[PDB]
């Protein structure tokens, strides 16, 4: 249900962001009252992912 797909590349600047990758999908494993939330990328890797950006979940 959850897949905000990522968009423009962005690094992890705040502990474990997930370096958005602009075409793999993410999966929102939590969220938040914040844009980034609870995800795991394509990469099989868990961080906090954007969704002012990105697309799909936010």
């Amino acid at each position: 249900l959850k897949k905000v797909v990522a968009l423009y590349d962005y690094m992890p600047m705040n502990a474990n962001d997930l370096q958005l990758r602009k075409g793999d999908e993410y999966f929102i494993l939590e969220e938040s009252n914040l844009p980034w939330w609870r995800a795991r990328d394509k990469n099989g890797q868990e961080g906090y992912i954007p969704s002012n950006y990105v697309t799909e979940a936010e």
